[PDB]
């Protein structure tokens, strides 16, 4: 296909609302990503959102265009992929990549929240890599504001991927966006250093989340995961988000702070 000055060859993804194509300039070759979206006010926020967007651990937007129904969405391409295709089955990654990782993903949240905004649907699929490994943080489909004016907006909107889910949204009528954030990159942590996701849903019917809960780290994915990291994932992994730890204390944790290398 062609349109206006760009050919779309590869599809590179697929979301509830369109798909991503690799465009490649007919003119100058200059290599994006651009999410193709047939047809409400929720396009109108998404490309609103993106426009407010400047940080090396979120992708890049370009602009967007039209052709009556179907949108165009210009986004910088993540020549290596994403993380969700860096995690080993029943294994993971090397320890060092997982907290150089860990580092870029608070950098990108720190960054969010600090605009206001909340991605609201962090897991390995979001989290793309440039050339040189750097994490950037994509799709803005469900992303909402949360802060404006230094005013913060209690969320109620029940949105993401129930594995990566923080409890407070099957729980609660209305909550913080911040916790929900940080409880989605915790299960991103416990991903990259097992290969495998802890529970379908934290929830009470759901044993492997029980069993979290009764401290049984006999059990995996825990068993997999070194102590250091392990007593992070006890203070992000807290049912109650008033008690769950914040970012800037993220950033005082051992394991968090510990020299790794190999
Ligand atoms: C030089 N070279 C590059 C390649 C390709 C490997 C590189 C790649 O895939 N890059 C890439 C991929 C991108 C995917 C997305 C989307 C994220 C969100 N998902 C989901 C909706 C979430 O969960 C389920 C769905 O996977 C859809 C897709 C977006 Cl917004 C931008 C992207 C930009 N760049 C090959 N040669």
């Amino acid at each position: 296909p062609f349109v206006e000055d760009w050919d779309l060859v590869q599809t590179l993804g697929e979301g509830a609302y369109g798909e991503v194509q690799l465009a490649v300039n007919r003119v100058t070759e200059e290599a994006v990503a651009v999410k193709i979206v047939d047809m409400p006010e929720n396009i109108k926020k998404e490309i609103c959102i993106l426009k407010m967007l400047n940080h090396e651990n979120v992708i890049k937007f370009y602009g967007h265009r039209r052709e009556g129904n179907i949108q165009y969405l210009f986004m910088e391409l993540a020549s290596g992929g994403s993380l969700f295709d860096r995690i080993e089955p029943d294994i993971g990654m090397p320890e060092p990549d997982a907290q150089r990782f860990f580092h870029q993903l608070m950098a990108g949240v720190v960054y969010l929240h600090g605009i206001g905004i909340t991605h609201r649907d962090i897991k390995p699929h979001n989290l793309l890599l440039d050339e040189r490994d750097n994490l950037k943080i994509a799709d803005y489909s469900l992303a909402t504001v949360f802060r404006y004016n230094n005013r913060e907006r209690l969320l109620n909107k029940m949105c993401g991927t129930l594995p990566y889910v923080a409890p407070e949204l099957l729980k609660r009528r209305e909550f913080h966006a911040e916790p929900v954030d940080v409880w989605s990159c915790g299960i991103v942590l416990t991903a990259m250093l097992a290969g495998e996701l802890p529970w379908d849903q934290p929830s009470d019917s759901c044993q492997e989340y029980s069993d979290w809960k009764e401290k049984k780290t006999y059990l995996n994915p825990w068993k997999k995961i070194d102590s250091a990291p392990l007593a992070l994932l006890h203070k992000i992994l807290v049912e109650n988000p008033s008690a769950r730890i914040t970012i800037p204390d993220i950033k005082k944790d051992r394991w968090y702070n510990k020299p790794l290398k190999k």
